[PDB]
């Protein structure tokens, strides 16, 4: 059992890698930086709130935070002749109608920390750009699952894991040391392109050398330490406030991991009418859990007002989920219990629509609710799809179904985070149909 700890580490150090950004990412609130308004703040002692309230433009109806955040104002703030009392009420009769312009020398972060965004400036109108963070890494999630067969295919078993994991280990520290965006996107491609090969082998290993009188039982181990993982980072994200400090803190582990030595065909999933509709429902059903996985979290990372404890409430709630999901396994079926996860989690997701903003208490706990029911529904589909198909095609149309989560991770970033701009709910509402859309469809396959 001494190779155990390392092969759950190897799952738990996953967990940074695909909800890291959450972290790393985060966007504080931000005005444009003005370079007279500091000296006319100490000249008249404007407190943080004050120089607010004088300066950046406010906010409106309906919010508006566009203009407060991406505009400024362009008065000569040099002039003695404004008013410490209020500086803009002598220069015209509204403030309406005051010129306004972009910021061209900078942004003011609210932060004590940093994260990319602070850094590459990723705001207003590249705004966009961080989205393109996830969607790197889930396209070389994509291209991995294709390559790394291959590879191992073509080259010895042991060595390509052992240099995978060595690509990983150096992807992860070097992209701490990246001085610019598109470099940070290359090794964040180079790193999505091996982390899952890696988690697979990894699995596919633990559950080859275990019988099956225990594989059951090591499977979910195997997501528990994905859990513990993800309590891990919160712990460390809240020790290390910086985004390039919790960036090595994360890869160095792995880097120990290597310390510690030192034919079926594609075709054949549609040739049948029956076999066309199983592969098509876990196709969706892959999808739509992956969707929902990872939209959640980012909804969760981009709108709590308490991150670290949501995020630690929020993780907690899967150990349950697994032991839910062992209990119901071998007494209940497969189905019925996957239906009612996946309708557990829309109906979650609809609900939360209507809270309002005040209720804290109720919103995160229809959140743990929701991540319950996307933890028991992808542990139910985790063996569903593995046992659905004939041993001669079943690893061929295992990959197959897990490319489509790739694809939904990388679709998934922007409508996340483009889509709620339009609308704040509307990323809601898309989850609450693929919710209920996914408990109607489980109902189909046979038992
Ligand atoms: C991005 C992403 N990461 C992991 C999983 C699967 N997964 C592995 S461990 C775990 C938590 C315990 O069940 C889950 C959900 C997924 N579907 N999408």
């Amino acid at each position: 059992k001494q190779a155990f700890l390392i092969l759950c580490l190897l799952s738990a150090a996953f967990a940074p890698i695909c909800v890291g950004i959450v972290f790393l990412g985060f966007t504080p609130d931000h005005h444009c930086q003005s370079p007279g308004v500091a000296e006319l703040s100490q000249r008249c002692g404007w407190s943080p709130a004050e120089e607010l309230n004088y300066t950046v433009p406010g906010l409106g109806p309906a919010g508006e935070a566009f203009l407060g955040q991406c505009r400024r104002y362009e008065v000569d703030w040099n002039q003695s002749a404004l008013s410490c009392v209020d500086p803009l009420a002598s220069l015209a009769t509204n403030r309406s109608h005051l010129p306004l312009g972009p910021c061209q020398d900078g942004w003011v972060y609210d932060t004590p920390g940093s994260s990319i965004v602070t850094e590459f400036n990723l705001v207003c109108a590249d705004s966009w750009k961080l989205d393109l963070f996830q969607s790197c890494l889930n396209a070389g999630f994509l291209f991995g699952s294709l390559g790394v067969g291959y590879f191992a295919d073509r080259f010895g078993r042991k060595l390509c894991l052992l240099g995978t994991v060595l690509v990983n280990a150096v992807s992860g520290v070097l992209m701490a040391f990246s001085p610019n965006y598109m470099s940070m996107l290359l090794f964040r491609l180079l790193q999505g392109l091996v982390s899952k090969g890696n988690w697979m082998a990894g699995y596919t290993l633990i559950t080859e050398f275990v019988g099956s009188g225990s594989r059951r039982t090591v499977a979910i181990m195997y997501q528990m330490a994905f859990t513990v993982g993800l309590v891990a980072l919160t712990g460390l994200a809240y020790a290390l406030p910086h985004w390039r400090w919790l960036q090595l803190a994360v890869s160095l582990p792995t880097f120990l991991f290597l310390l510690y030595y030192w034919s079926p065909s594609f075709a054949d999933l549609f040739r049948t009418p029956r076999l066309r509709k199983r592969t098509f429902i876990l196709m969706y059903l892959w999808f739509t859990d992956s969707v929902l996985y990872q939209g959640l979290i980012l909804h969760m990372g981009a709108t709590s007002g308490n991150l670290y404890l949501d995020f630690l409430y929020s993780a907690l709630v899967e150990i349950p989920g697994a032991f839910i999901a062992l209990i119901t396994i071998d007494r209940v079926g497969r189905i019925y219990p996957m239906a009612m996860s996946n309708l557990l989690a829309g109906a979650a997701c609809l609900v939360m629509i209507f809270i309002s903003p005040d209720l804290h208490w109720l919103n995160i706990i229809i959140m743990c609710v929701g991540r319950m029911g996307i933890t028991i529904a992808i542990q139910m589909i985790c063996l569903v799809n593995a046992e659905l198909y004939p041993t001669f095609v079943r690893n061929l149309g295992v990959m197959v179904c897990s490319s489509l989560c790739d694809i939904g991770g990388i679709i998934t970033p922007f409508i996340v985070f483009r889509l709620r701009e339009v609308w704040q709910a509307l990323p809601l509402i898309l989850f609450a149909v693929l919710g209920l859309l996914a408990a109607g469809v489980t109902l189909l396959l046979p038992e």
